[PDB]
DNA sequence: AAAAAAAAAAAACCCCCCCC
DNA sequence: TTTTTTTTTTTT
DNA sequence: AAAAAAAAAA
RNA sequence: UUUUUUUUUUUU
């Protein structure tokens, strides 16, 4: 074990460019310790120094850039801070602490250019207290300490003597000298002398020389300094820091990578298969092979990126000590001019990778994309754990024995496993569980195809972090026209053999702090586990093959996981019996949230296998499930550690695709169980039996007589976890009373251990309530103040417009539309003022709506950004109900536990059907009455009959008053179709098919006279033999409710197409011209169009829309009469003028349109064709209009930039505003391969710009050739 | 009689880009 | 000049 | 019928 | 810093 620490002198670290200088070489050397002097930066620059494995940067600063210190320790060092302090003027800093358990005390110092030795031996003299044994003072002290110490043998001066006395008063000598008695390296240079000599230095106690290995100087091209690197022995308590091997996308991006690669996995797959070893060893031994490969092309690459900056180093280091032996001025030229080009060329890469990351960000810049979501997220807590209370009790900070305790709880959390195998088949046999047929079983045992590997490996989700071997699903992707094969051979013989490879069982734990808890407690953790992407694999085509018949196997009172499920549907039902609840005449009813405690890690293993057995499930897939289970294990990665593997023998595997269905099977056993069992008393809602409802683990029991019933389910709870593991905290399940006697309340709450709320308890983030004439008040209000929270909290959140509207989309819109779906009771109009007041205030950033609310409510025709309608939305999920209505699907109990005295059957029957017979129905409705009254409100907007139409159900009233038998309508159901139009109307009664005549003679004459009786009345034939509109296909003909909530949204959206002023035609009327329909389509196009960023079209927006301020608006505004234009003119300042017609930006204008003739473009001089897209018809041709649409919007940001300064817009920065550009497009192109259309578009542009920029504006502005005609 | 659409009145805050 | 809010009228 | 992103629940 | 389900938005 061995410290390094690097001293280095930089000369300022203010440029962009120079601090990720910084950031490579560091890493490069990859030393524990680093520190940098002269950082020529102030107090408040300390913010901008950040360098990734890095986290510990101390910087000491003055309030002028004149000296500047830094201590910087890296991640992979146990460094513990004890002391740090910072000179005012930031010409040195100090920082003790203990690495490894040993104390090390290190004092940068940057000394001052005259008078150093004196400032050295007052800082010695300060910081006296402070020196030890351990203690190093090292830094630039701007002069030599010993006559070998300078290229010239010439002594040292009379205060670097006082300086050397001083030293060694404090008991300080020169390691560097001791180590190195004869070295003669410099590190500094001496212009006006011609002369090297050795300024930075390191000294200190001689107690550290017992310690003291190795130093060296290594000469740096950051500077005219050289780096210093001292090797200290340390004793051996090093961190096995093994961090687990992982594979970047950007390796795999590499077409020479890719043929490599490809060939590699070839001829490991033609070499190493034989009959003597089986496929599972054979794919570890791949999965090994692949990893080695992996890390040789990524070391080849290192080497190969970095080939010319060795090269030009070896020449840099050959001259160096040549010129140290002798010094010589030719040699001198030799070193300055290859050390330009080297920072040449590295500056030039530095400027690759920048542009890369800022083409990244700005491609996304605005857009629904991770740069806006962690922008207004938190900033991510450090998993990096450094405190934990250990199994004694006492706070601890020693990573060991955080480690041992945190592995010692998760390792006893997973081993607590049950071996009663017999309780656990009597409890299966006791209450009757579902059985698959032999078609179903078939269908799980069938063999594993490639087409499902394909389906699986397209399916897997990218950018998430792999398991232990480091493979990520795009390694599977890219490479699966050839992983396909073997990834099947292998999958065969899991399926023969029923052994899989040992990486299948290993999985990763990392664990994640819990927002709102105690950090120091190893009980607030999520654990999070990461699988194997082959075993995900593997899982996830099992969880599909189960998934398929998941909705036999499981009830539809468990919602979590089952697909076309959604949560709202316990929500909805749960508050439909608080209400029944509420208007029982007698209350004995409890409803019970019970709170699982870990469910996911305390299934049993065992019991799951029992329990699939038990519902029949056998062959290959139980085979392969009970392989699954059989060794699985996972090892905890804690502060990059990885720890010792410890065994999952109870729990199921969490982070599996295939777990969740698993845990969902082995609770409807507990599900069944408790509705099968009569002493547990569910609440009786006419027809319908309500007992519980299930969201994954979490449970909602309701219950009638809680006395008996409470003790019944708590008893049957009991002997369901004795032998599967279920365990409930059952003192801590929130529940509710309902008694007419608070007597007996008082008795049920000393007999049961539930603990009651008296008002709210959550549940699936819905605040349900004990009164549900109180649901608006604790679910919307609550709403509003977390939405006016966070409002405020982004209140100087640095984003436009733009970017505010999709925060609003992608953050307060899923919330309000998840709150209404859950609970879509009739909202005042307050609410909505209120919510559309804050959001709006939000948006504008506390001003006035530039904008009206009104144009950005329209569609993509306002310019492709759209305000959220919120009341459109609340209308939207209000009608979605009527979906379910239509369907009368038998899964949705959540429909039919509205309370009703009368009609206990009419929410089948109110869509497309025929109205109530004057009946007051639904008067303590609290979910269908409104949604029925939505349903009328748009049905009458569109002047549409909402009662008879084509998508009439045979078992509609419209049938049904005729008095047909039943078993006629199941026939004309089951033989015909579902609607009116299956069976025809007049001339088409009946009439369609063969088929028709053959299902009529299978019909009852009375019925069959009945039938066409009504069908044939030329009133009902006319209803029904219409075309229907997209708002009656929304409702009817997709049996899915997939994409429900989007459709009916955007038909509102059609439907409310509320007037709106055309701002283009107000720029219209203000440039004296008439556009056309087509003039105003191609604009709305061209802002649509503009570019795929959104920052451009953000711009054509604001230039459109008239977003900018006028200064005639202003005048008026102030009511004064200031109405001249900025700037300076004389002339009214209106919009046109601001932007075309100003004397001062006209130059502007006419170097674009000189441009425009160096490109054979004859564009005329109309502001139309800049300012809003328009172009005349004379000039529809395509083939540049994308390249003057980038011409025209980077001018208008050089106006945009200038909206008021006095000075003209330079063509200099409208130049600046191309290549920055430029350089976004192309390495966005460069990024989505569209590098054929990039140069097509901006080649001759680009080739004009460097014809018409001088070479040394060309240089300062790092405008140059970058395209080819490649 | 209640709900939805339209018209009239009033009040706003001299830039605009930039900013991960 | 443009936007939002309030008020008045009309229709279901 | 694909890709990407977010959010909600567990 | 996973897994599943559901929901929305944008780009064809
Ligand atoms: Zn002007």
């Amino acid at each position: 074990s061995h410290i390094t620490i690097l001293t280095l002198n930089i000369n300022g670290l203010n440029s962009a460019i120079k601090r990720h200088r910084l950031a490579s070489w560091i890493k490069s050397q990859d030393p524990s310790v680093c520190c940098i002097q002269e950082t020529h930066l102030t107090c408040r620059d300390t913010h901008r120094l950040k360098i990734k494995g890095w986290r510990k940067i101390y910087q000491a600063n003055g309030k002028q850039k004149k000296a500047g210190v830094a201590i910087l320790v890296s991640d992979k060092t146990d460094f513990k801070p004890t002391k740090i302090k910072r000179d005012k003027e930031g010409h040195y800093i100090m920082v003790k602490g203990s690495i490894q358990q040993e104390e090390l005390t290190i004092l940068n110092i940057y000394a001052p250019n005259t008078g150093a030795p004196r400032f050295i031996k007052q800082v010695l003299s300060d910081l006296q207290r402070d020196l030890d044994s351990h203690t190093l003072i090292m830094g630039d002290f701007n002069t030599p300490l010993s006559t070998l110490d300078r290229s010239t043998r010439q002594k040292v001066n009379k205060d670097t003597q006082e300086l050397n006395s001083a030293l060694h008063q404090a008991d300080l000598i020169d390691i560097y000298r001791t180590l190195h008695p004869k070295s003669t390296e410099y590190t500094f240079f001496s212009a006006p002398h011609h002369t090297y000599s050795k300024i930075d230095h390191i000294v200190g106690s001689k107690a550290l020389l017992s310690k003291c290995k190795r130093t060296e100087i290594i000469t740096n091209y950051l500077s005219d300094h050289s780096a210093i690197k001292l090797e200290l022995r340390i004793k051996n308590l090093t961190q096995s820091r093994s961090t687990t091997w992982k594979l970047n996308n950007l390796l795999l991006n590499d077409y020479w990578v890719h043929n490599e690669m490809k060939a590699e996995i070839k001829m490991f797959f033609e070499t190493n298969e034989n009959k003597d070893t089986t496929y599972q060893n054979l794919w570890d031994a791949f999965k090994a092979v692949c990893r080695g490969k992996f890390i040789a092309l990524n070391a080849y690459k290192r080497k190969q990126e970095r080939s010319k900056i060795d090269t030009l180093t070896s020449q840099l280091k050959e001259l160096e000590k040549q010129e140290q032996t002798h010094s010589k001025a030719s040699r001198r030229q030799e070193i300055t001019k290859i050390r330009a080009e080297l920072k040449e060329i590295e500056t030039q890469k530095t400027l690759q990778k920048i542009n890369e990351s800022r083409s990244w960000f700005f491609e996304r810049i605005n857009k629904i994309d991770r740069p806006l979501a962690r922008l207004i997220k938190k900033k991510r807590e450090k998993n990096q754990i450094d405190t934990i209370k250990n199994d004694k009790g006492d706070i601890t900070t020693d990573p060991t024995e955080i480690q041992t305790t945190i592995r010692e709880y998760y390792k006893h959390l997973y081993a607590n496993k049950l071996e009663n195998l017999e309780e656990m088949d009597t409890f299966l046999d006791t209450y009757t569980l579902p059985r698959l047929n032999q078609e179903e079983v078939e269908s799980l045992n069938r063999p594993i195809t490639g087409s499902e590997i394909v389906a699986i490996i397209n399916s897997l989700p990218t950018k998430k972090s792999p398991g232990p071997d480091g493979f990520t699903a795009e390694f599977y992707q890219r490479y699966k026209e050839e992983l396909v094969p073997f990834l099947l051979k292998l999958f065969q013989s899991i399926e023969k053999e029923g052994i899989l490879p040992n990486s299948f069982y290993e999985a990763s734990i990392i664990l994640i702090p819990k927002p709102g808890r105690d950090t120091t407690k190893k009980e607030n953790f999520r654990p999070i586990s990461l699988m194997n992407i082959d075993a995900k694999i593997l899982n996830k085509i099992l969880a599909n093959r189960i998934q398929q018949h998941i909705k036999k196997l499981i009830h539809h009172d468990q919602v979590g996981f089952i697909p076309g499920m959604q949560g709202w549907f316990n929500i909805r039902k749960s508050i439909n019996v608080i209400q029944h609840i509420n208007r029982a005449k007698d209350k004995n009813h409890m409803i019970i949230s019970i709170d699982a405690e870990k469910a996911f890690d305390k299934i049993q293993q065992p019991f799951m296998l029992k329990t699939l057995n038990k519902l029949g499930i056998d062959g290959t897939y139980f085979k392969i499930i009970r392989a699954i289970y059989d060794k699985p294990t996972a090892n905890i990665i804690l502060n990059g550690q990885k720890l010792e593997a410890f065994p999952l023998k109870t729990g199921t595997r969490q982070g599996c695709p295939l777990s969740p269905l698993l845990f969902n099977i082995v609770l409807e056993v507990l599900a069944r169980a408790i509705r099968q069992e009569k002493e547990i008393k569910g609440i009786q809602l006419g027809k319908e039996e309500v007992k519980l409802s299930l969201f994954a683990d979490d449970m909602i029991v309701y219950l009638e007589n809680p006395i008996v019933s409470a003790q019944n389910l708590l008893k049957l709870i009991s002997n369901f976890s004795k032998v599967s593991g279920y365990k409930i905290n059952v003192q801590k399940s929130q529940a509710f009373l309902y008694t007419n006697n608070r007597q007996t309340e008082s008795q049920i709450m000393g007999e049961l251990p539930f603990t009651i709320a008296s008002k709210r308890i959550k549940y699936l983030g819905i605040q349900l309530t004990r009164d549900v004439k109180d649901l608006f008040k604790e679910n919307y209000k609550p709403l509003l103040k977390e939405i006016k929270e966070e409002t405020n909290k982004w209140k100087n959140i640095p984003c436009s417009w733009v970017g505010r509207i999709n925060i609003v989309k992608m953050a307060i819109l899923p919330k309000v539309i998840y709150r209404f779906n859950a609970i879509p009771i009739k909202l005042p109009m307050t609410f909505f003022t209120e919510l559309e007041k804050t959001t709006l205030k939000f948006i504008w950033n506390q001003k006035r709506a530039r904008i009206a609310k009104s144009i950005l409510s329209q569609k993509n025709k306002a310019g492709g950004i759209t305000l959220p309608d919120f009341k459109l939305y609340y209308k939207a999920t209000v009608t979605k109900t009527a979906w379910y209505w239509y369907q009368n699907r038998d899964i949705d109990q959540w429909n039919r536990t509205e309370p009703s005295e009368i009609m206990p059957h009419i929410y089948n029957y109110l869509i497309f059907d025929k109205p109530e017979k004057n009946k007051q129905w639904g008067k303590d409705s609290l979910f269908n009455k409104w949604c029925w009254e939505n349903w009328l409100a748009i049905c009458r907007k569109l002047k549409l009959d909402p009662f008879l139409t084509p998508y009439t159900k045979i078992n509609s009233r419209w049938i049904k008053d005729l008095n047909v038998k039943p078993k006629t309508i199941k026939t004309l159901e089951e033989n015909l179709g579902i609607t009116i139009q299956d069976i025809g109307v007049g001339k088409d009664f009946m009439s369609k098919t063969p088929k028709a005549m053959a299902t009529k003679d299978k019909i009852d004459k009375w019925d069959l006279i009945k039938l066409k009786s009504f069908c044939t009345a030329k009133e009902t034939t006319i209803r029904v033999n219409r075309q229907p509109t997209t708002w009656e296909k929304i409702f009817a003909t997709y049996s899915s409710d997939k994409g429900l909530i989007s459709r009916i949204y955007n038909e509102l959206k059609q439907i409310y197409k509320k007037k709106t002023n055309n701002p283009i035609k107000k720029w219209a009327k203000d440039m004296n011209r008439h556009f056309s329909k087509e003039d105003i389509y191609a604009a709305k196009k061209h802002m649509k169009k503009c570019s795929s960023s959104l920052a451009i079209r953000e711009m054509q927006i604001k230039t459109t829309m008239r977003y900018h301020l006028t200064p005639v608006r202003m005048a008026i505004i102030k009511k004064s009469g200031n109405n001249r234009c900025w700037r300076g003119c004389g002339e009214i300042g209106t919009l046109l003028h601001c932007w075309w017609d100003c004397k001062l930006v006209q130059p502007l204008w006419k170097s674009v349109w000189r441009f425009l003739r160096d490109l054979e473009l004859e564009i005329p001089f109309d502001p139309a064709i800049p300012l809003l897209g328009i172009y005349p018809n004379e000039y529809k041709s395509c083939c540049y209009k994308d390249t003057c649409t980038r011409m025209f919007i980077a001018a208008l940001f050089t106006i945009a930039k200038t909206w008021n300064q006095p000075k003209c817009p330079t063509m200099i920065d409208w130049i600046k505003k191309m290549w920055h550009i430029y350089t976004m497009e192309y390495y966005a192109a460069i990024k989505n391969d569209e590098f054929i259309s990039f140069v097509g578009t901006w080649m001759k542009l680009e080739t004009i710009i460097l014809s018409k920029l001088s070479q040394e504006q060309k240089t300062k502005h790092r405008i140059f050739s970058l395209i080819g005609g490649n």
